[PDB]
């Protein structure tokens, strides 16, 4: 793995910036339709960059909903083995490229027992398992070009891009299908066992996912502001005690694609 | 370091498949109570793993685990004698491997014990906990023993652990014990492992046991996630080798030593129990 | 460098050839001891640098011998904190050194966020226990194999905080007029670096914890592995913010600065309880 350092960061960076003219404000991790939605964009594969991390996933540059935007297609999950600078990488070159918001997704188990399958969960907070647990992505000698020894998380999950989420979901009709909770990370890549669901949720945990908060704590440590969402994928089972005709339709995707635009539509500007 | 996959686990099966004719349907994981099994086994190879090719190496105090192979009521089995804990410092890939391996020899079904402290409350010294579910700390904290490029010739990339442990074993388990007069040690729990080897403080214990834990080891669950993993039915049970201190104004200490000394009392029971188990396992 | 017999006795030897001081007490400077170092007298200062296969933290820490309420003492100006990527061995090293030289009990303050409702900033947690979140986790610093000379495979970590040096801890701030500054709690550690969400911190408070930090159970964990007694105090240097929906925060410079508002009680207190502790 090459190091999520200044030096290395801005190597592809400046790579990639002889590619696309396009200086993104916002940045959109797919956990994959809205890149589909880009308009004027530029698809780089992460093969076509040198010292990227490979996962081939591309970064698409263009304007959505009027914005410049750079666009993960391909996220570096830990589980796979990908290391804390593989996965701050492209974050960090996100932030040398002009990003200044990231929108995530991701797909979760639903812990609450409120949430119904293919609802929306706003991150607001989060736990970070592994962070807890001395793999925290930001382990590690500090990148200081990027930000603080001791990244303090507080309004991690942006509460004015939270409100606008919700503001544009409420307005668009689906406001019904938007909650804000608290995402903790298991690191995967196994799905939790009940006895791990019921004691998350009794942690106060509403989501489970195996992704983004590294992602969030490396934007947060360069002050990307953070808006987060995870789609309720599967009710989690907490009981550790019949096959039917299933629609697994993209339709939460378009929504979801929907949704992102709109936000982005009303992000302020400069 | 050797990567557990299908290519490395094919080497190693097939060497095993030169030293015996065994096909095992049963892997056995001695823990505590268990060091007994293997001596049980009838028609048994004992193969040091210092004999095996790219096969992980552990030792007792400079002694060479063993797989055993035999019949155990009537039933082909493979026996692990010396486990590979993560406390140690092996890697996903050693302990992942002889499970995988177990795979390739045919095993359907992994019985494991081992020696945990006792949370709940109403556990006795020498209690049996079967396990039916468990909290893999290290798993939810990214050191889960599949992460890495899945090897997607045993299972898929994200396996789900719904009936990790077995209801139907645990069922069968729990009517050997009631049919043979023990019924009253044997509990259903959910273990949660500590990476260890540090002995749980009374704050950890009472958070666990707070979080629904009813036992808890150093071992094991990258064994079940693994064999999960690839398909392979598991049947676990914690042997309650003391009880966990929740109190940190108190005088008594867990020791590995009192630990050892009841898996040595209990280790008749849990062989005979074992026994029995496969002896009325479904063919 | 592993933390094994050999090499901690190179280390050892090494520093026994700088000093004539045979430590009894070694004392890991967190928060609210940057000052204890100060009122050490007689003391030989050396310099990480200088130390062979010493792990190297900064600038360069140092080991400070000499003698503190009529003790000799070893104290650790710097130390290695995992979150900066310092290897298991690195950080156990130090306190098996300490256990060569003949440190019998560590002292060890650190930085903590105030997680039960009812401290104050500044006030002092005794730890009494802890949480080891990554040692539960499979990041013990014992993991490996284990280093016999040391330590036992499995150590018992009850009366990990000696209970009686946490009394006399006490004991010495209630007669020295601050016993109403000092608690005793749990301590559970975030492996850091980030600050614990509002999440975490509520989880981490119904977990039973009173304090988060991201320091000293790993020393800890080793010392109790090779029989070192220890006492350890959280100096509560900011109060964890619960509800995601305040503009309330961890600042780190707030964190540095109440710490050192208390380093002068803190050294005081130090003083006095090992001025107290039994001798041979
Ligand atoms: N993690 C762990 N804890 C306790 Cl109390 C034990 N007793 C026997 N094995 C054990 N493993
Ligand atoms: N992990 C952690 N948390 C909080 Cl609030 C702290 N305050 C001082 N050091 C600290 N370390």
């Amino acid at each position: 793995s090459v190091t999520a350092n200044i030096e290395n960061v801005k190597k592809v960076a400046h790579h990639i910036q002889k590619l696309t003219s396009i200086v993104p404000e916002i940045g959109i991790i797919c956990g994959g339709k809205l890149a589909d939605g880009v308009k004027d964009k530029i698809t780089i594969p992460y093969t076509k960059i040198p010292n990227f991390p490979q996962t081939s996933g591309n970064l698409i540059f263009g304007t959505l909903s009027g914005r410049k935007v750079v666009v993960m297609q391909g996220r570096f999950h830990m589980y796979e083995g990908y290391s804390n600078d593989t996965v701050a990488l492209p974050i960090r070159v996100m932030k040398l490229l002009g990003v200044k918001i990231l929108m995530v997704s991701n797909a979760a188990g639903g812990l609450n027992r409120s949430l119904k399958l293919g609802d929306f969960v706003i991150l607001k907070d989060h736990i970070y398992l592994p962070g807890l647990g001395l793999n925290n992505i930001l382990v590690g000698p500090n990148q200081e070009a990027f930000g603080t020894r001791f990244p303090a998380l507080s309004n991690a999950y942006d509460r004015d891009l939270r409100k606008l989420a919700v503001q544009v979901a409420e307005e668009n009709g689906f406001g019904n299908l938007v909650h804000q909770g608290v995402y903790v990370m298991n690191g995967g890549p196994c799905y939790e066992t009940p006895a791990e669901c019921t004691m998350l949720l009794n942690m106060g945990c509403d989501v489970v996912g195996m992704s983004t908060i590294p992602e969030v704590v490396i934007a947060r440590h360069c002050g990307i502001q953070v808006f987060a969402v995870s789609l309720v994928t599967n009710i989690s089972v907490l009981d550790v005690e019949h096959e039917e005709v299933l629609a697994t339709g993209a339709q939460r995707a378009e929504l979801m694609q929907s949704w992102f635009e709109k936000i982005i539509e009303k992000l302020p500007k400069d």
